[PDB]
């Protein structure tokens, strides 16, 4: 029916039907459109206190909340949605990942290389597409894949 991953949902506010996927968090209006060996992506990492390491290049003690993480990551991709903002440019300034000094890029990679939420929101991302929040020990991610 539907490309993997995807399912129908109804619209709360609107009764209008949409498509999520459970594997990227994506959601979008629209019916997604009609694997290899190595996929490039970008990210904004959103640390928290429960964080494998809970510090980074913006602060050597994170103490945000799980909660508060997911409340900024929300307000990110509000922003990057708009058009307001531009991804590359929320990932220099706010990622928690050193990769912000690369606008997000972490280059080119395989599966089993990265964590494992990580890595499937990637490779079920098409080209040039944005997930939604992504949960791994590190924190709370926003994927783009350019590659
Ligand atoms: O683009 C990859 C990259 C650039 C700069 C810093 C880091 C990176 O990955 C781990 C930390
Ligand atoms: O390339 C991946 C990577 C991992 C860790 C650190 C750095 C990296 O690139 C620039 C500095």
């Amino acid at each position: 029916k539907l490309p993997p991953g995807w399912e129908k949902a109804m619209s709360r506010s609107s009764g209008r039907v949409y498509y999520f996927n459970h594997i990227t968090n994506a959601s979008q209006w629209e019916r997604p459109s009609g694997e290899p060996a190595r996929v490039r992506c970008s990210h904004l990492l959103v640390k928290h206190s429960q964080s494998r390491r809970p510090s980074s290049w913006r602060q050597e003690k994170i103490t945000r909340t799980k909660e508060e993480a997911l409340e900024l990551i929300n307000g990110y991709i509000q922003k990057i949605k708009s058009g307001e903002e531009d991804f590359e440019s929320l990932a220099s300034q706010f990622s928690d990942c050193s990769s912000a000094k690369a606008r997000g890029d972490l280059g080119a990679f395989s599966r089993g290389q990265m964590q494992k939420p990580f890595e499937d929101a990637s490779f079920a991302l098409r080209t040039g597409e944005m997930s939604g929040p992504v949960f791994t020990d590190s924190g709370i991610h926003i994927i783009l894949r350019t590659e």
